[PDB]
């Protein structure tokens, strides 16, 4: 805490405040996260600094002093949310959307292989740089240690042991948002969130989701809505994209496409790595 010079507040998070800081020694610019200390957390966090991948924000150091916990991460200048706002008028070029989705899936496939979930993906957690790369931030902090727009159905229905599938659902929601320039399910409460999903994808039943009527928060009194055509939901997206999106938004967590299989989807046959025009 004394070895860093806080430059600016980057924003309050779920587990703490994040600051852009300069290492008073090395002189390097980093992202300092003050966690708002259980031994289990220390161990779980420790395993994360060994998780290195080009599409994951690197956890540089863990400072545990005076019974306080600070996480030092690599620093990137902008998040996807800010980039989307800046591109609201023209929208993000399809090639860039494809590139970003492709890299995010590589990052998830890597984390999922090590059995590490995110559980709380959102545009604010996706960081981009001038090189055309995009990285996932906050990976694993949920295990070691409010927007509901990207929350998977199983979580909303009370399933306690969710899987890697919840991250695929969130990514599918972000995918749709980049394409249409509007959040797909902008709920303002848990029941509103659930109902917005049902009104679009249809109220789930035992046919599409075996075991759904046995979920802890499922109510037989839920209204029964019909499923809408994806052509209406994400209009400009081509057939390959709609096909991939539909598999990312399958109700049944077991039928939902995995990150690895998504990487082989036809939608990515012509993927490239364009460079975005960022205004820092
Ligand atoms: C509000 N968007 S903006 O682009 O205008 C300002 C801005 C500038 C940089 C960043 N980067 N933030 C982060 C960064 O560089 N590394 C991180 C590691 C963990 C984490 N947990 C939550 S954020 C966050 C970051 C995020 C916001």
């Amino acid at each position: 805490m004394e070895n860093f010079q806080k430059v600016e507040k980057i924003g309050e998070g779920t587990y703490g405040v994040v600051y852009k800081a300069r290492n008073k020694l090395t002189g390097e610019v980093v992202a300092l996260k003050k966690i708002r200390v259980p031994s289990t957390a220390i161990r779980e966090i420790s395993l994360l600094k060994e998780l290195n991948h080009p599409n994951i924000v690197k956890l540089l150091d863990v400072i545990h002093t005076e019974n306080k916990l600070y996480l030092v991460f690599e620093f990137l200048h902008q998040d996807l949310k800010k980039f989307m706002d800046a591109s609201a008028l023209t929208g993000i070029p399809l090639p860039l959307i494809k590139s970003y989705l492709f890299q995010l899936l590589q990052g998830l496939a890597f984390c999922h292989s090590h059995r590490v979930l995110h559980r709380d993906l959102k545009p604010q957690n996706l960081l981009i740089n001038t090189e055309g790369a995009i990285k996932l931030a906050d990976f694993g902090l949920a295990r070691a240690f409010v927007t509901l727009w990207y929350r998977a159905p199983e979580i909303l229905l009370g399933c306690k042991y969710y899987s890697t599938a919840v991250d695929i659902w969130s990514l599918g929601c972000i995918f749709a948002e980049m394409v249409t320039r509007r959040a797909l399910f902008p709920g303002d409460s848990e029941i509103d969130q659930l109902f917005r999903i049902f009104r679009t994808l249809g109220t789930p039943d035992e046919v599409v989701w075996p075991g759904v009527t046995s979920m802890p928060d499922y109510k037989p009194s839920f209204p029964k809505w019909a499923r809408q055509d994806f052509s209406k939901v994400v209009p400009p997206l081509d057939e390959d994209g709609r096909s991939l999106l539909s598999q990312m938004l399958h109700y049944d967590p077991n039928k939902r496409i995995s990150a690895k299989a998504a990487l082989a989807h036809p939608f990515f046959q012509d993927v490239t790595k364009p460079v975005p025009h960022l205004r820092l």
